[PDB]
């Protein structure tokens, strides 16, 4: 027949299996707080910073109602939030099959629900990835332990020439972060994925697909950014200390969704005033109130 | 006489919202385990095996899922709800039939204790068949708590809940031992909240309150703020990683109290075998820890 | 008679009096480590990032030999380091009287020896301040406790219109950080300063002087930067945790002077190899060695 | 018999360079006070007032400036140098004339201890007039230390310094009590370094080594890395800020041992009056701390 561009977001905030049991037995990792807010506020704030307003949250059946209770339909923050369940954790690239109907014919963005980013001109780094309407965009960050991640190899010109998932002998220390930008080809790339030996559909196979077509942009997220680790109990604790230090220093919050919707002009002063009221007695609501007065450059 | 325990893990209101908007504080981890493991481990260390967990209606199912009926750790867990947050002393009205004609002990679900000879320090409270024991602890901010005042001879002469002008820096901790009188004292309480400090004052007036000092060489950790939640997890991380030993591991404590045997400990470590907690429980079977 | 532009740096790493006694009784604050290196490496690294190679370190008479033992004459790192003593702490603006001969007819830069900065495109933020050959440049950063600092007030257009030192009622939450860029007028501005009521020559009077002549640029250092606090034992501990978290995450060091001189091309591979050798057994020397191999973007 | 003390605060080589390039580790603060205050406070808590500080030649003047002759805190401090880092047992050759015919105790200048009833735990070692006492502590990484092996009955049967295959996870801590034999045992040692574990093995072979367990409810903190230095300061910050009480404050401990009086404590707090440490010492004059 005959047919005659915006970008949707997906947050994968599914099962971390038993790795962090028993800490995570009664509740999933992405609802645990990092200092003063739930973990999912951070990657959600990241999507919002990319200008993305229509967002699918993928979680386990057990925990979806709790994600729904925390976040609603998004209307309070100028967003539209929908929900989908992942019955079993079959790999990150399942997000695109699970989210196939949500995505439709649009461009998309995947963020892991346990990743947090901090640093200056992050809005602008996401802007270039979001503005690119063709191909895929990922970010490479220097890490101590690249063997844990998808690793990107660069030629002497600085061109990305290979990707490898958890290599025993990394070709560089540049890990692919858990924020991915995709055009309309990804659902089709995802549907042709064959499981890997450990029973998972690998995002690195999706990104390699783009690489082999010449449509993978790999931007460096520099060392002046913090891409923090929530993979261990220890790293979770370091992520909370990190955010506490920045917030207590500056009197500004990292990854406050109310604030970000306010600054984007997705909600207005009066709506922000309403969101503050039920939290007026604690520091978070008193912080939302203070935003109405102050110019923050 | 057998002593029954109660963990009160009720609501903290909106004070830590949005961090606790999704789920109650006592289910969140402190470092490597759910917060409630810590006060539970305290009761177990006092020899207490029959225990009532009281939480909000929304969250009981989840305490219940986490901990079950206790039988896997040689405990006998029961559960009950606190519909609204109307004071710690409701624990004894909600827990009345559970307690029966027995001695009891109440620990708050968010209190963490650490230190040497804690088993002994709780032994002396536990073995008192008569009266009540509580613990006083020096703190920077006594206004936040029940404050005990002492005479020059070291005798408790008043308790005050959240006084504007604390009489001392001694704060009553969230661990309480009681005889058969506490239910009836709980039942005649009048709202101020139904205050645990009124329960303890009732025993004080009758010369039946033992106020033992919990010395400066014990850790009574603060989980009342986001900052103090953090310091607590850092505090436990430092101890566990220095020693290769875990703080408030119920499976280990059951095993050491001989409430479960080596074969049961082995089955418990099986599901967790690929991570550090299972590896740890496996390592306990063949190492002597003094 | 008849006469016929580079920028020199000064690090003020003098007396913190008795405020941090007894921690600082046997040694000055600026030699205490922040995680894995001495505190003075951080502000020194900041000057180096601004392209500054000729640097005066001002310390107490008691501690100069220890600053000299740590840092030498700078030749090992492609720098020229000189030393001057401050017999009594009479205020930060004394740096210009103490450093009058060192400065000569050049432009200058003052950094406090206990300030540390982290964040992306810091090189570029310093570049604009350093390239400005006229007037003064300072940086304003949002803090929880502006009452502790020099506070900058902005009009609705975002123009700086006043400065106040430790105001009881701050006009904004924007504090002036401890990095200052100056033209050839500063030594003369400094020499006319009259002590303040508490017996100190105030840098805020110097900056107000520039403001009243229309030659103070106040650039915002955004919230995506960390300007960390070493004013208390607590904040010192948070600064060390902060740097440990970033360094252990990335496998890169913050404020490694050897690395920065290497990357600037002030020293070469073989010199860096020599600086590594006496530290080869510890993580710091093994890190200097690894830099010779790897491309870090 | 009077027992004299030695703090060994010698060189850590280049291991923490460049952080310690400027000055030795034991002069750096842990949170709010210089590291050496902590092992010093340990000796004081054991009743030890006559103390020899041994440090590198470069740094002695500065230990000497920091601490003086001790008289202001009711101590009697002396000082001596360790020219090179040739093993902890040199402490007894360097300290030989200082020790004389007396009993002695050696603490490493970078060891931190915390916990309840520490005064008592050191009392039982201190009061032994014969033989040597050391402390064993469970740790994750016993290879880094002197490792003690026990028989099924809990008796020490071997000590090994930094074994490649530790026999247990029990590590000997950096606090050692000795009788009059240690100098002569130190003097017959042969370089392996002159090893403190050889000194302790000499007493073991003669049935004269008391190996007491320092339980899991005590903190023996690690200052051997940059990471463990940090965890230690965080650990002390959390205790001091929770309690409003300081850990290892020599002035306070002198005052409580009645080695200095209220008027002396008052003069000590005067120079520090504008900061928290002086304010703290002033606050100790009019508060009862149990
Ligand atoms: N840039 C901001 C902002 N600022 C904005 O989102 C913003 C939005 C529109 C215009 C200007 C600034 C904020 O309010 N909170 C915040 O954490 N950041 C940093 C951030 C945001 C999301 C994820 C990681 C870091
Ligand atoms: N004392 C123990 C023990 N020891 C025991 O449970 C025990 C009990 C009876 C006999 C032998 C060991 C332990 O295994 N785990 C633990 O965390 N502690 C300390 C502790 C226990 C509860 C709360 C805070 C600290
Ligand atoms: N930008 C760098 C760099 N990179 C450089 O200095 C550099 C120098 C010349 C060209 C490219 C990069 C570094 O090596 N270490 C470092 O801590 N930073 C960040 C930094 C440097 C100084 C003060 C605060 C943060
Ligand atoms: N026990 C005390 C005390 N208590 C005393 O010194 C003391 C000694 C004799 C009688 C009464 C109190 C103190 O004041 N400060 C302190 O840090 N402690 C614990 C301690 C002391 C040294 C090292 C590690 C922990
Ligand atoms: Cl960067
Ligand atoms: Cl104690
Ligand atoms: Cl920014
Ligand atoms: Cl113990």
């Amino acid at each position: 027949h005959h047919h005659h561009m915006k970008r949707k977001g997906i947050i994968l905030a599914g099962g971390s299996g038993t790795r962090l049991h028993p800490a995570t037995l009664a509740i999933s990792k992405q609802l645990l707080p990092v200092y003063d807010k739930p973990m999912i506020y951070y990657p959600l704030s990241t999507l919002m910073l990319a200008g993305i307003r229509e967002i699918l949250i993928i979680s386990t059946p057990q925990d979806t109602p709790r994600f729904q209770q925390l976040l609603g339909d998004g209307s309070n923050w100028g967003l539209d939030l929908q929900y989908a369940v992942q019955p079993s954790p079959d790999g990150l690239a399942q997000a695109f099959l699970i989210g196939e109907s949500f995505i439709g014919n649009d461009l998309s963005a995947l963020v892991l629900g346990d990743n947090l980013y901090y640093g200056h001109d992050f809005h602008e780094l996401l802007g270039s990835a979001s503005q690119r309407q063709t191909g895929a965009s990922v970010f490479a960050y220097h890490v101590l332990d690249p063997e844990r991640y998808g690793v990107v190899e660069f030629d002497q010109g600085g061109k990305a020439i290979s990707l490898e998932e958890k290599p025993l002998e990394p070709k560089s220390n540049y890990a692919v972060t858990g924020l991915y930008f995709y055009d309309q080809q990804v659902v089709d790339i995802a549907r042709d994925l064959k499981p890997s030996p450990r029973g998972e559909l690998e995002i690195t196979d999706v990104n390699r697909a783009y690489l082999e077509r010449g449509q993978l942009s790999v931007e460096i997220m520099g060392r002046g950014y913090a891409w923090l680790d929530t993979g261990t109990h220890d790293s979770l604790l370091e992520a909370g200390q990190f955010i506490a230090t920045l917030e207590n220093r500056q009197g500004l919050k990292v990854a406050c969704p109310e604030e970000i919707a306010y600054r984007q002009k997705w909600i207005d002063a009066a709506q922000l005033e309403k969101l503050a009221a039920p939290l007026a007695k604690n520091g978070y609501g008193q912080y939302l109130k203070r935003l109405l007065t102050e110019t923050v450059y």
